[PDB]
Formats: structure tokens, C-alpha cells, sequence
């Protein structure tokens, strides 16, 4: 027969960080009211770190959205809340192996345990796979110590979607990639999976200039962060694809322009993305993959160097400990050898933890690089 | 037309641990010779921690097996080597979130970074998904602090297979589950996925009494470990299932009886599993799931208690540090306040790391429990 489906998709990074976000409770309340009024088919909230906030929203949005799930991983949680007016048939989560560095507390991404969540919804006889994700943040554009990490996360995300979506008719990904469209990670994910950006394909667009999710107008956003880019950055995306026999088109795409759609203070530092999708029945560029392979190799070399440096520190600490024992045994100093001894022990223990973390990082980088190399090799065989 | 496929599957836990395994190099050499002579379609080796050993085997088995992959995760690596006479179309890996405790060095499973690996092989127009896995070990049968961990790992393994095998005609899992057939984890995996044990369904069985992979006869196995069970334990399995339109039967299943099939010293402490599978064209028990849900909840409660205990220790250390400063400021003791100060600082740092690890563990336990609860709830809705 004729199949027509209308999908209302809402994506918002809620910036609900406890004790670090202004007016967090008020923003949650406004968001709940907005969602109830709109009645989106699927709403994919992000950065809701507080469990209480999820429970506040789940109870508030219960009649409109009977199905709600929160993905939890890492110390502070993944932060992914998903609300659906349709019952979720299946749930699964993939957690990225290389989420940053713990010593970089000022950044703090490592404690998040970032992940990608899969929701399977069967709508009108059509399998839909929905993915919500939050990639590692970018702190300095000019120099990135997380460039390799994000590329690996993008590759793991691409692999997860490719493997788990075999039978899904429509594949939807809504997430804060944290990368520009030009950036390698976005290209790698799109080229492999085959997903298409909603903003690029929308018949009608209403909202912030250039669809930029982070905007100077928004009060919460720091001006210094957006000083390089005058109109702000587009780092949140709605990506969609359909199998043969199914055609999906993006009728209307909308953003809220740096403010609450009720003229109130913005809901979050980021910007809401609202996409209307209509579903009607009826080769990866190896250069992109090779560039990713090269970047991962550079990252691995740096990780190996850090592990080697750490091993040297452990050795130095051990030599110092031996020297301290000699001095104590001789008794020539006659004092404070014990005092110096305890910190020296701690140095060795800490340098060992640093070394172990780096060895694990090299293994993590290798896993992504090896899979990329495998794909590249097969492509070369096909070419020849 | 008529489709007939013969599959020769070999599974062996190689026990190739560097500096902890007797005759490791000799055993690797014997294994390479055996594999070359046999020419198994797929060989799924396990516990090969050394990279050099993998390279030794890959070069040796290269003409017979053009395709070989090693999965690497964690500090010491996953240890999964797979050799295939057929080119591997796709590779992906899932690493279990809750692999044990690092403080339990005597056990040492945490450093392994255990994982499940997926190999996609297209054979004669038929998609085959092959999974190799190694679950957490069991140390005391009577009391398990890893009971909850293994159940969570089994659930994550079941979910991974279920989601990634949508399009696969034949699904094969060969791994060291480390659990008896009666145990909950095996039941949970089999009930969800639908996999069938080869030993149970084999037309002909040759080998050790009761198919027990770990045997008293084998010299390497410690007698104390097998003191409770007279004939040994069956903890390695070959599990297989096929989609409708495809029928798979296990013609011959074989084990090597505690020795090298050449009458030499055994290849490993464990036992080789050799299954011949013929493929010819043409509801989960909620009680098992509910039992798993209950066990995870008990584990979570223990983890929460440990985190609370750790927080108390951090507080005590801080109070001690404050007291030490007071004494130093007063100068009444006049000595050794600095000496005592440094260890007290270390206590706080270590108790904090312990606390963070436990908070992460609670989140990990929650992820498995929430998915199980979701499935149980849907089943109840169907029942009513
Ligand atoms: C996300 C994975 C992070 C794990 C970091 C590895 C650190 C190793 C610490 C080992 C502690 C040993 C205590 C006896
Ligand atoms: C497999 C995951 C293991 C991670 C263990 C978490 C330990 C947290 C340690 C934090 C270290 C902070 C250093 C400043
Ligand atoms: C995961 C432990 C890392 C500690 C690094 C201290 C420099
Ligand atoms: C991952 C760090 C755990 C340390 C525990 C020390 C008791
Ligand atoms: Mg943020
Ligand atoms: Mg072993």
C-alpha cells in the first residue's frame, strides 16, 4: 500500500550539570513544559547528569511520553536521556574506550564515561534505529590532544551503527559530535555509515544564522569560546538515512535562536534542534579512512612516548628509595631519611598508574587503527 | 538449489601467559604444527597474551590460514587470537564494562580487559557471525564476589550477539564462559540468544569423560582446583544457532583428553574443542531474567556500601590531616608532625580512588539491571 510517516525529532544538550549550571532547576521545568506541549515523537536529551533531573522529567512527561530511558556509564554517568511517545522495543549501549585523560581534571570528560545509545522502535511496520551520542569536547582548535581520541570515538560510533543497523529501515542519529562539518571525524562517520545531515537537506529552515547550535547571543555561552567564530559553531547534528524501498525527506528543520521559544532566558547554553521527517515507502572514500588511520598512528606514538617517560620516572623513584635506605642504614645523616622515604614511595606508585593508563591507551588506539587498516586493505584488493 | 557446508571449528584456551606458564614456547610450536595439519575452517584461540606468540603463530599458519586477527584491550590485552582459512569481511569488538577489581592482584582479571570479538565471514552465499569470548574467572565456588560481574558480562555478551546478528544466517560462539551449564550466566545467555550447545547435540562424541574441558589427568591443572569435582569442569563451550531456512547439525564433537593428540605433554591446562558442523539449507524464560535481575541488585547494594565506607575513610583522613596541622602550628609536640602528615595525605588520595572505582561499579551494575528490567516489563505487558 502507501506508507506515510511523520516524525518529530527534538535534540537538546541540556547542560544540566549540578552546581556548575545557572538556573538548572528552572531550565528543567521550562523544558518539561515545552516537551509536553509539543508532543515530539522522539526527544533525545543530552548532558542531564543528575538522576533527580531525569526523574523530574520522566514523571512530568509521563502521559505524553510513556517510554523513557537513561543511559548510565562512567563515574558521573553518560548523561543521555531519551523520551519517546512510542514503546521502545530494544535498548543497547556502547561505551567508547578512549574518553580522554583523568589527570586533566580542568577538562573532566574522562569521568563522564561517554557512550552511544540505541533505541529500537517499530513504527507502522517499519523498524527504526535511533542513536544518541555525546563525543569528547574540543578545548583548543589550534592544538588538540584529543584529536586522536575523537577520531577513534567517531570510528567506534560508525562501527556500532553499521553492525547493529543491518535490519533497520530508518536509521537516525542525534548527537553532540563536538566537531565541525569540515572536520575529519564527521566525515569519517558519514562516509562509512552513509548518514545524511538534516540541515543540509531541509526544505525549510528557521532559526539561528547558519544553523549554528552554539551562539554568541545566548547568555550562557562564554564569549571567549566563540571569539574565533563570529556566528558560533554547529556541533550538534541530526543525521538520518533510509534503506532501499524507503525514502526519507526533511520537511522542516528548526533551531531556537539562542533563546527560550517563549522569549525567556535560554533553555541551555546550546541550541534545540527540531526536525520533521517524512518517511514514505518508495562506497566509503578511502582517502578519508586513510587520513583517520594516519592521525591515530600519530596519537599512538605520543602515547608510547608518555609510557616510556613514565617508566623512566618509576626507575628514578626506585633508585631514590634505594639511596634513602643506604643513608638510613649508614646512619650518617642520622635524621629525616624516613621523612623523605614516604613521598618517594608515592612517586613510584603514581608514576606506575600513569604508565598503566598509557599502555592501555596504546592498545585502545591500536584497535581502531587495525580495523581501519583492514578496511583499507580490502578496498585495495578490490581496486586491484 | 541444495546448499551443503562443512565447518571445522577449533577452540583452545592456550594459557600462553608470559613467565607464568611452563613450556610456553614449546606448546605454541606444537599448536602451530597441529593447526597446519588439520586445516580447520576457523580456529579460535584464547589466552594468548603475548604479541610475539601471536606473530609466531600468524607467520607459521599463514599459508593455511590467510586471515588472522588479534583483539587488544586493557593493560595486558584481551588475549583473543582468531585464525581463519576464509577472508574476514568485518571485525568489531565489545569490551565488558565490569571486569573485576584491581586491588585483587592475586586474581588479576581486571588487567586483562576481557572482551567479545565478532568476525563476519561470507561463505558460499551465507553470512556467518563468529564470536570469541573469555569471561571472568571463578575462584571460590561457595562464595563469589564476581557472581554479579559474570552475570553482567553474560548479559552484555547476550545483548551484543542479539543486536549485531540480525542479518547473520549462522551464529557461532566459542568461548571460555568459566561457568557450569547449570549456572545462571550460561542459562541467561542461551535463553536470550537462542544458541545451542554442541556437546549436547553432537551425533558422535569422542574425548574426556563428560566433555569436561578442565581435567585432573592434565598435568598443568592444579589438583586443589579440581578437588571438588572428580571428573573436572566443563567451562569452554561451542554454541551455535541458525536462522529459518537453514539447518545446522553437529556431526562430530571431540576433545583431546588431557593430553597432546600426539601423546606429548598437553598443549594447555585446558582442553581443545573440535566441532564439525554441517549447515544445510532447509521466548526467553522471564524467570531466568528475573533471577539475573535479583543477583545484580544484590551486587549493587554491596558496591554502594563499599563506596560509603570509602567516603568515611576519606573523611577520617581529612580530620587527621587537620589535627596534624594544629599540632604543628601549636608546636607542642615540636617534632614529626610533618612525618605523619605525608602518609595521611596518601590515605586520602587512595581512599578517593577506591571510592571513585566503586561509584563507577554501581553505574555499571545499573546499566545491566535497567536493560533486564525493561525486558521483564515488556514481557509482563504481553502477558497481561
Ligand atoms: C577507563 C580505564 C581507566 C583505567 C586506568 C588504569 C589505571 C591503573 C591503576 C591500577 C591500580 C592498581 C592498584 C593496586
Ligand atoms: C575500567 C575502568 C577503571 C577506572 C577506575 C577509576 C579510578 C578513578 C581514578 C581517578 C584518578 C584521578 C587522578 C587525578
Ligand atoms: C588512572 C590513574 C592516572 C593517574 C595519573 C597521575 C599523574
Ligand atoms: C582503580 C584504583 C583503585 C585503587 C584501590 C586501592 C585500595
Ligand atoms: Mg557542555
Ligand atoms: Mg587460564
Amino acid at each position: 500500500p502507501n506508507f506515510s510517516l511523520r516524525l518529530r525529532i527534538f535534540n537538546l544538550n541540556c547542560w544540566g550539570i549540578p552546581y556548575l549550571s545557572k538556573h538548572r532547576a528552572d531550565r528543567m521545568r521550562r523544558l518539561g513544559d515545552f516537551l509536553n506541549q509539543e508532543s515530539f515523537d522522539l526527544a533525545l536529551l543530552e548532558e542531564v547528569w543528575s538522576e533527580q533531573d531525569f526523574q523530574y522529567l520522566r514523571q512530568k512527561l509521563s502521559p505524553t511520553y510513556p517510554a523513557a530511558h537513561h543511559f548510565r556509564s562512567g563515574i558521573i554517568g553518560s548523561g543521555l536521556c531519551v523520551f519517546s511517545k512510542h514503546p521502545i522495543q530494544e535498548l543497547t549501549q556502547h561505551i567508547y574506550t578512549l574518553n580522554g585523560y583523568p589527570y586533566m581534571i580542568h577538562h573532566g570528560d574522562w569521568f563522564s564515561g561517554k557512550a552511544v545509545g540505541l533505541l529500537v522502535l517499530h513504527l507502522s511496520g517499519m523498524v527504526l534505529n535511533a542513536y544518541v551520542t555525546h563525543l569528547h569536547a574540543e578545548y583548543n582548535r589550534q592544538k588538540d590532544i584529543y584529536l586522536a581520541h575523537r577520531v577513534a570515538q567517531a570510528w567506534e560510533l560508525a562501527q556500532f551503527i553499521h553492525h547493529t543497523s543491518k535490519k533497520a529501515d530508518v536509521v537516525l542519529l542525534c548527537g553532540d559530535l563536538n566537531m565541525h562539518p569540515e572536520d575529519l571525524g564527521c566525515c569519517l562517520l558519514k562516509e562509512w555509515t552513509g548518514l545524511h545531515d538534516a540541515y543540509l537537506e531541509t526544505r525549510d529552515f528557521k532559526g539561528s544564522e547558519e544553523g549554528n547550535t552554539m551562539v554568541p547571543k545566548n547568555c550562557y555561552v562564554s564569549q571567549q569560546e566563540l571569539k574565533p567564530f563570529p556566528f558560533g559553531v554547529r556541533i550538534d547534528y541530526v543525521l538520518y538515512k533510509a534503506v532501499s524501498g524507503f525514502y526519507i525527506s526533511c520537511k522542516s528543520f528548526e533551531t531556537t535562536t539562542g533563546f527560550d521559544p517563549h522569549r525567556g532566558t535560554p533553555l541551555s547554553d546550546h541550541e534545540a534542534l527540531m526536525a520533521t521527517l517524512f518517511v514514505r515507502h518508495s562506497s566509503p572514500l578511502m582517502c578519508v579512512l586513510k587520513e583517520a588511520w594516519t592521525e591515530l598512528g600519530l596519537g599512538m606514538a605520543q602515547a608510547r612516548w608518555w609510557a616510556t617517560f613514565a617508566s623512566y620516572v618509576i626507575g628514578l623513584g626506585l633508585l631514590l628509595l634505594a639511596l634513602l635506605c643506604v643513608l638510613a642504614a649508614g646512619g650518617g645523616a642520622g635524621e629525616a631519611a624516613i621523612l623523605l622515604w614516604t613521598p618517594s614511595v608515592g612517586l613510584v606508585l603514581w608514576a606506575g598508574a600513569f604508565y598503566l593508563f598509557h599502555v592501555q591507551e596504546v592498545n585502545g588506539l591500536y584497535r581502531a587503527q587495525a580495523e581501519l587498516q583492514h578496511v583499507l586493505g580490502r578496498a585495495r584488493e578490490a581496486q586491484d
